[PDB]
């Protein structure tokens, strides 16, 4: 994909449609983070008639571009579903009918625009993906009775918690590369996510890349699942940042990688493999830090969060940080098999007793949503760096 391949005539033709579609509103059916299952209803107008949004489609995996705000769509979903239990965790997508997959709704920007951040765009892997590999797998991977609707967790991931805190739209380009992902879409670099995003952004209206907050975390699935070499992940990561900044990005959040060798799946690994993967993470994290320093010197607005250090603290002494267990999967999974993401799994007795909000790990690989929230809160804290970005205020 290349944004340069899109012509002015193509942009005009695409934007000249003004069709309509419906909104699928998803929600968690159970009343805590222990239960990942979800269901949906069509969004409704206040009188119960079906809600529609006007706009146009584009696909190079179709996105719907509308002038209806994300806040209004969310409100319609909340009013329609009327969930009164905790952890409703509502999300929504465009869909013409029940056979459609979950398409992202993009709210076009207005002509009148200053310098405030007006959306978050996320790049990365299974620590950030909110539904891309899930759509590519026709909703079979990860299994949606046990992993929360296309997220590799029991709920929202860190980018979603940041977006919620700042009252911003989140548009996700991250692609899960966890074990078993190979079967739905060949491994691609994070630079290919940047290229794809820029092609979709060419169809947006009044889009100013300097008003996007970009998030980038990558490399964990590459080292753990694809045995990639550090020099190749460095090249992919550097290329992505060159392309993103060349396209006009100014505001980027970077993070170091957690030491994933502390995850339960490495109970089934050799010490040699633990040492090999760990050394790659250590080396790659220094490259992330050097890239951040470089882009700061070049004049960009960069934050760098040391997720590696936060995660070392959580796995070393979970109780100091509000967790009870950082060594075991919450799910009753007693092996490290790619196939396990295809099946449903129950909580262990111990996780059910203490609750999944007290565990660091959901399955054998990924953090629980309580950890994702903990990461987001650390990143949002005063002095942690986000003050350098131009956020809107909201009196509510
Ligand atoms: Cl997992």
């Amino acid at each position: 994909l290349s944004p340069e391949a899109i012509t002015s005539a193509q942009v005009f033709s695409t934007q000249s449609k003004e069709t309509y579609t419906y909104v699928r509103c998803w929600y968690r059916t159970g009343n805590s983070h222990d239960e990942s299952a979800t269901d949906w209803e069509w969004a409704e107008n206040p009188d119960g008639s079906y809600f529609t949004i006007d706009g146009y489609w584009w696909s190079s995996k179709n996105m719907f571009y509308t002038n209806t705000s994300q806040n209004v769509i969310k409100q319609r979903c909340e009013e329609t579903l009327g969930v009164t239990h905790d952890a409703a965790d509502i999300t929504y997508f465009a869909a013409d009918n029940r056979w459609s997959y979950n398409h992202t709704i993009w709210t076009n920007d207005p002509v009148m625009q200053a310098d405030q951040i007006n959306k978050i765009v996320a790049f990365g892997d299974s620590l950030s993906d909110t539904g891309n590999i899930f759509n590519a797998a026709q909703w079979r991977f990860p299994n949606p009775d046990t992993w929360f609707l296309g997220h590799f967790s029991n709920g929202f991931v860190w980018t979603e918690y940041i977006a919620q805190a700042k009252k911003l739209p989140l548009y996700n380009w991250a692609v899960g590369g966890a074990a078993g992902s190979n079967q739905y879409v060949a491994l691609t670099g994070v630079k290919d996510q940047v290229l794809s995003y820029l092609t979709y952004a060419k169809m947006a209206k009044n889009y100013k890349p300097e008003n996007t907050l970009f998030t980038l975390e990558f490399g964990l699935n590459d080292f753990m699942n694809y045995n990639r070499e550090v020099v190749d992940v460095k090249t992919d990561f550097s290329t992505a940042l060159i392309k993103l900044t060349d396209a006009g990005a100014k505001n980027i959040m970077l993070m170091t990688l957690p030491d994933a060798t502390k995850a339960p799946q490495f109970k089934y690994s050799t010490q040699a493999e633990i040492e090999k993967v760990r050394a790659k993470i250590v080396e790659f994290n220094e490259f992330i830090k050097a890239q951040a320093a470089f882009y700061i010197i070049q004049g960009y607005n960069i934050t760098l969060y040391d997720t590696h250090g936060l995660f070392e603290q959580l796995t070393q002494n979970p109780q100091q940080h509000g967790f009870v267990n950082a060594s075991d999967a919450c799910l009753n999974i007693n092996r490290a098999s790619s196939a396990d993401y295809l099946y449903s799994h129950s909580l262990t007795n111990e996780c059910a007793t203490h609750s999944s909000d007290k565990y660091v790990f959901w399955g054998v690989t990924h953090p629980t949503t309580a950890v994702h929230k903990y990461i987001a809160e650390k990143m949002l804290a005063p002095g942690a760096g986000m003050q350098r970005f131009n956020f809107h205020h909201h009196h509510h």
